[PDB]
């Protein structure tokens, strides 16, 4: 989740 989560 890069930044994603």
């Amino acid at each position: 989740x890069l930044g994603a989560t």
